[PDB]
């Protein structure tokens, strides 16, 4: 019960159906999926979200850096909550950082997932040979040096060019607000590991089912990203590219990622 409420835990449906267990990105919290949870619901699966350790609508006074200075310590708080809900197999929906999370638990616990729906998600973001990832060393060094200096300045640039066009004109400020409300240094910390991240060679260990989801344009996930998971997957992979820009589509788009997200979970 502490560890459910420590992570804003939250399971909606009916609790006989098939569990689907969503997990956010860097910056967010469980309301990026606030335009989808209904629709899963209706649909008649049972839904869990999460909040994971370090987003703003978490408690962070003393935050342990150290079990948190990989995705380790995440992929143990996420491990721990299947288990108190006692759950013995889910589907599991990993946005941005949240799908290697998803990736590194089933390497753990692979009778814990049916299925990993990948959204938005990323093995390394730095380029290499013959690897685009989207970034170099000195873009990330500009990165973090701006999320020191200023903030709020950089969270308002990076939320507008992250969640690309906001026809209904309200993703930027809702993915803003609760960037702001993080804690910088939680922030950084874990900006850092993650952009300078390399899952890559873990990928052929993956073992259950993966449906990889992402827009056609995303400024931190180039296309070749998800055709590379496809192809260095361990296990069964399937592509399903959305016709939006934007790297949090269901938050700026949803009815066009709402019915992918539903065929891929059934």
């Amino acid at each position: 019960s502490p560890l459910l409420s420590t992570h804003n835990v939250t399971v909606l449906g009916n609790r006989s159906d098939p569990v689907v267990v969503l997990g956010h990105g860097l910056g967010t919290d469980q309301s990026v999926w606030k335009y989808t949870v209904p629709s899963l619901v209706n649909q008649n699966f049972q839904v869990v979200l999460y909040d994971t350790m370090g987003a703003g609508s978490t408690e962070t006074s003393d935050f342990n850096f150290k079990r948190y200075s990989s995705l380790q310590g995440h992929v143990d708080d996420l491990l721990a909550i299947l288990d108190e809900l006692e759950i013995e197999n889910c589907v599991y929906v990993g946005h941005s950082m949240s799908g290697m999370i998803g990736v590194l638990a089933s390497l753990e616990r692979p009778d814990l997932f049916r299925k990993l729906i990948l959204l938005s998600a990323s093995p390394r973001y730095l380029n290499d040979s013959s690897y685009y990832g989207g970034f170099e060393q000195e873009d990330l060094d500009q990165l973090f040096s701006s999320m020191r200096s200023n903030f709020s300045a950089w969270v308002s640039g990076f939320a507008t060019a992250a969640v690309g066009t906001d026809i209904h004109d309200e993703a930027v400020q809702e993915f803003s607000s609760t960037f702001i409300s993080m804690r910088p240094d939680v922030a950084l910390r874990t900006s850092q590991f993650v952009f300078q991240s390399d899952f890559r060679s873990i990928l052929s260990e993956v073992t259950v089912p993966c449906h990889i989801v992402q827009s056609r344009k995303d400024i931190a996930v180039p296309i070749e990203v998800a055709e590379y998971l496809r192809c260095n997957l361990g296990g069964w992979t399937s592509v399903d590219i959305l016709q939006t820009d934007g790297h949090l589509p269901q938050l700026s788009c949803p009815e066009l990622v709402v019915p992918v997200l539903l065929h891929c979970i059934d």
